[PDB]
């Protein structure tokens, strides 16, 4: 029993972490097999930063300008390519650490974990969703850049997000490990804002049965919904509009429940009309949307 | 920026991770150097539990009763022995992936990170506070007994919590590395309840601080308040008190942010008398305790492991 936030445990993720440094940057890179990968970003003046040519300063640097740093020992860098936002730098050493391993790009409402690092030490490990918005909620400082998202696929690493910037309002922005960045950002210090965020619905759902797996019922209900007037109804509370695919994939925990999915989600529209009343939903006092059905079903 | 419940790097506690099988029950163990730590209970049946008398049934054991398993290799038990309710069994290989380690008793305030391991297998990790009521609010399924609870000092991996069991209202229950419980619990099938829990008063301070260095700063009052004043009110709203130790303690955040901890004290003051009154701290509605003061410095300053 009980409810937590939880990341999957980073040791794979730890013994591929190294610092790279070009110049005057020093930001963290991911080292798989005998590449390292990092954001593309390490190689500006923050001069070329508002509006860089990035093809154009990558033609002008050799390998000898990238210094890598796998803890105490220096790796040799022996090619340098890159792949949209992400620099690849070839090195003559496989980390005998590589875990087995895989990229994949997220989706808004995907939870991962995230392994903040500087100067290619990893100090700590949390939980992030993808925002709908495409922005991420994370805990970074300078120097974080390179950072990774992950999950872990009972054994194997699926690589999911590259910290590269953070916007105006303190939340971040990143790119799969193929270097597209996730939403309209780029790599650049021009004007850049993120969307009005919003509620992950099927996430809020899923820990509402979470919740109802942990033996909290206060706020069930004897109504239910039509899914068009759910998504009414939550849209003006700015939460997602919950699709059919949500109310299929919610169907392993409806079932396990006895609660079914325009039930639970009668349930949270009158949570969003009502608020908690002084009372919490598993030791919280908001509605929580960082939980995928995945996670929830996992973790129970 | 940014502010997130934040574990420890688990990398050095899963190469420890171990599965232990005694008879019909399987836990984790944590193998460090020639010697695998787990809970005691593993030696006991659903009938020893009611009322168990562990040296008798550890002295009808031998070492091949005890079957430990890292990853995919078969480690051989050579001795057992028992410290209080952690069971050691003795094997012939040291793990070499063995970190530095200490073993450390924690206090009730102070956090630290959990693997949640089953069949030696990590599963996921964890920030939590120990309750001053001495559980911790966990999530652990069946299996999960023998799951560590660390912090780490530059390279040294502190052990400080071995999982034990689960109490009936859903709070967990375990003890230090030398098999010393946290708070009034025994290791059988009892009536057990954790005691009245309260708010670990100097953490909620240190997130305040942390909402500051974030740019929350709606909370914050032109007012202080004496020590004495803070904990006649914090007692009343089952706050744990503020000793001089934890004004002290919160003294860098003070100078970072320019409030100073009376000053701070005054603004929760508030909050506890008033509310929240709809806004919230941290994207959070509720009063964050389960950061420490020394968690805030680290993650608002970048401390690495
Ligand atoms: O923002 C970035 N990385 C960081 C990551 N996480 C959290 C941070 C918290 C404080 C500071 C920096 C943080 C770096 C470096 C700084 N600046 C901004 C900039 N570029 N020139 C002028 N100013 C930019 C701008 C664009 C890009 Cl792609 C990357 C970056
Ligand atoms: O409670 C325990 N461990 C667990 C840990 N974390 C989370 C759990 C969630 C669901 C179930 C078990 C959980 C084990 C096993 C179960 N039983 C009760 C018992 N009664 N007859 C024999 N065993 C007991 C009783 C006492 C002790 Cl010390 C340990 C234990
Ligand atoms: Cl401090």
């Amino acid at each position: 029993s009980g409810f937590r936030k939880m990341a999957f445990p980073s040791g794979k993720v730890e013994g591929c972490m190294v610092q790279v440094t070009c110049g005057t940057t020093t930001l963290n890179g991911l080292w798989l097999d005998d590449v390292v990968y990092c954001p593309r970003h390490v190689i500006c003046t923050s001069e070329d930063m508002l509006n860089p040519n990035y093809e154009d300063l990558l033609i002008r640097k050799s390998n000898h300008n990238f210094l890598v740093q796998a803890g105490n020992v220096q790796l040799r860098v022996i090619g340098h390519s890159m792949q949209n936002c992400v620099l690849k730098l070839k090195v003559d050493t496989a980390n005998p650490k590589t875990p087995k391993y895989k990229f994949v790009r997220i989706q808004p409402g995907q939870t991962f974990s995230v392994l903040a690092c500087y100067n290619g030490s990893p100090s700590g490990v949390y939980q992030c969703a993808m925002r709908p918005n495409f922005t991420i909620k994370g805990s970074f400082l300078n120097g974080s850049c390179g950072s990774v998202g992950f999950n872990i696929d009972y054994d194997c690493v699926s690589f999911c997000y590259m910290h590269h910037m953070e916007l105006p309002t303190g939340v971040h922005a990143g790119t799969d490990l193929e270097g597209n960045f996730y939403g309209p950002f780029v790599d650049r210090q021009t004007a850049q804002a993120a969307g009005t965020d919003t509620t992950i619905t099927v996430n809020v759902l899923a820990w509402l049965y979470a919740a109802v797996i942990n033996g909290d019922r206060w706020f069930l209900n004897r109504f239910t919904t039509t899914l068009n007037d759910f998504n009414l109804v939550a849209m003006k509370y700015n939460y997602e509009p919950l699709t059919q695919d949500h109310v299929d994939i919610l169907g392993p925990l409806s079932a396990q429940t006895g609660i079914a999915v325009l039930d639970m989600c009668a349930s949270l529209k009158e949570l969003l009309q009502n608020g908690m009343n002084g009372r919490t939903i598993l030791g919280s006092a908001l509605l929580e949307d960082e939980f995928t059905p995945f996670d929830v079903v996992r973790q129970c």
